[PDB]
DNA sequence: CCTTTTCAGTAATCTG
DNA sequence: CAGATTACTGAAAAGG
C-alpha cells in the first residue's frame, strides 16, 4: 500500500521546511515519489509519497494528517 | 539548510 | 459552440 499528500499538507508537518518551495527542495534532493493529480487545475499539481519521506518525518506527516494505527 | 519572489503552461470555470 | 479569464501549482535563484 501507499500514501500521498499535497505539498501544503506535508509542509504544514513538523520537521518539514514550512514552504511550498521548501518541500520541493527536500523532494527533489532525496528523490520522493509523487502521484500527479489532475482534476486540479494547472495539472501542475502533484502529491509526494509519504510513506518515502525520511521515517522521523513520516511521523510529522502521519501525526500531522493524524493516521497512525 | 531554509525563505521568499518571479515566470509560465495548462486546467477548469463562466458567460452570450 | 465560441471566446475569454481566472486559478492552481511547479521551478529556479540568491542570501543569511
Amino acid at each position: 500500500k501507499s500514501i500521498w499528500c499535497s505539498p501544503q499538507e506535508i509542509m504544514a508537518a513538523d520537521g518539514m521546511p514550512g514552504s511550498v518551495a521548501g518541500v520541493h527542495y527536500r523532494a527533489n534532493v532525496q528523490g520522493w515519489t509523487k502521484r500527479k493529480k489532475e482534476g486540479v487545475k494547472g495539472g501542475k499539481a502533484v502529491e509526494y509519497d509519504v510513506m518515502s519521506m525520511p521515517t522521523k518525518e513520516r511521523e510529522q506527516v502521519i501525526a500531522h494528517l493524524g493516521l497512525s494505527t
